[PDB]
């Protein structure tokens, strides 16, 4: 029945509206502009940056940064402290997921292990254009130049993400689109350890099938837009990858910076 | 019209089977036997390889290899040999795609570029079980053990093919079904370099409409094929890039081992 399908997609749009504070529908207002009521601060280089606290709250620093942590040291915990807060408000997500409780315990913490850098960067997208990226609940736009000009091993870290928003965001999905995608991404019956594939990859079937009359109904002119997606989901494992060996190389220069056990332990080059 | 896609369905079926000498019906009726016609040879240790250029056709070594041109060397040269053949039985193929000739000759080639191992990859599975795979148009079968047990780094070149072919496999695709996903593999407009990306993408979308109909009137009790089908296509781009690195390690241990042209010029490590 295309009301039980209508009716998770509903259910899902809902959970995804109370768990994500900045929506795609709302940042990408920011982004256009057309308005003064909110505009956020920016920084485009090193003097700009400095400010960052003086307009917006960061527990980060303003003054000097080479002799007192670096700016690009600097701007990579940042992106570390708001990573370990979306993977809290992903793992309450997947909670309203039908079917994700009931799941052995040791499988929801495998399927979130794996499934949280592809999330991040899906809807990371939603925050980006081709000349930025919005931060701090969109109070701040960090430019796309500044951040591919920091230090040897921090200035190519972004730059893949935004060639993989670009073109993501090209295809227009919306929220109520993104809330049954990210679900459908959590529920991967390939992660590596998974003791019972069975149920994960039934529930999967029936978000897929979401997904389709979603995007059939919500987008009834792009033609085989439900293949162009999933055929994206291919160039999310490519980042991660990619991400995590250049992590790694970070693991490896930095010794006096460290990483929190969140996207430590969650991270054996998964 | 659903008509016209049953027409491109045919079409594509019927160009596969004029450019694969070796379908999957064929490999499949050699595998499970029953058969008195086509019982493969099997080779499965370093004495029933030499007895395998007896009855089969090898132009290679039978008697010793180490002194002699490696045994494992031997092998990698049979591989190598049997991939440029298939590249151009897969250019073959390429040609019959509606539209692929009328491309910029430039992006022609780089679709076969980086698309051709992709489909090597698929295809290759259709010849594999859980055992082993079959060699010289099915007149013999090479165990998964015996090429697992080679030197160092040639013994571990085969097993994630098979790993993927194993899992692939579980789909229970069809010739049909094969001839329209390799036809959509290589007419990917997320090529590296490609000029023209709209008249690559029309081209998919159609071929992905053809791909719908005919896993949906294939595989009625098979739910939700067509997006499990594409999920497929992640884990072959990670066989390309593991080949790639394994690839240059061979080529800094053995200076005196030759690469063929055809595979060298589509190599760059991509
Ligand atoms: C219709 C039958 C077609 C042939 C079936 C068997 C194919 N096969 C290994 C497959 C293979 C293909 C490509 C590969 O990537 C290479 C390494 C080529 C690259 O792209 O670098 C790697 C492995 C094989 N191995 C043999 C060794 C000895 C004798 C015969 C053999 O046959």
């Amino acid at each position: 029945e295309s009301a039980d399908l209508r009716a998770l997609a509903k259910h899902l749009y809902d959970s995804y509206i109370k768990s994500f504070p900045l929506t795609k529908a709302k940042a990408r207002a920011i982004l256009t502009g057309k308005t003064t009521d909110k505009s956020p601060f920016v920084i485009y280089d090193m003097n700009s940056l400095m400010m960052g606290e003086d307009k917006i709250k960061f527990k980060h620093i303003t003054p000097l940064q080479e002799q007192s942590k670096e700016v690009a040291i600097r701007i990579f915990q940042g992106c570390q402290f708001r990573s370990v807060e979306a993977v809290q408000e992903i793992t309450e997500y997947a909670k309203s997921i039908p079917g994700f409780v009931n799941l052995d315990l040791n499988d929801q913490v495998t399927l979130l292990k794996y499934g949280v850098h592809e999330i991040i960067y899906t809807m990371l997208a939603s925050l980006m254009n081709k000349d930025g990226v919005l931060i701090s609940e969109g109070q701040g736009f960090m430019t796309r130049e500044f951040l591919k000009s920091l230090r040897k091993p921090f200035g190519d870290f972004m730059e893949p993400k935004f060639e993989f928003a670009v073109k993501f965001n090209a295809l227009e999905l919306d929220d109520s689109d993104l809330a049954i995608f990210i679900a459908v991404i959590i529920l991967s019956g390939d992660r590596p350890g998974l003791l019972n594939v069975k149920p994960i990859e039934d529930i999967q079937d029936n978000l897929l099938q979401a997904l389709e009359l979603q995007l059939k109904l919500n987008h009834p002119e792009s033609s085989q837009l439900f293949a162009k997606l999933l055929q994206k989901m291919t160039d999310l494992r490519q980042i991660v990858t990619e991400h995590v060996q250049l992590l790694q190389v970070i693991k490896k220069t930095e010794t006096d910076m460290s990483l929190h056990p969140l996207l430590q332990e969650i991270y054996k080059d998964l």
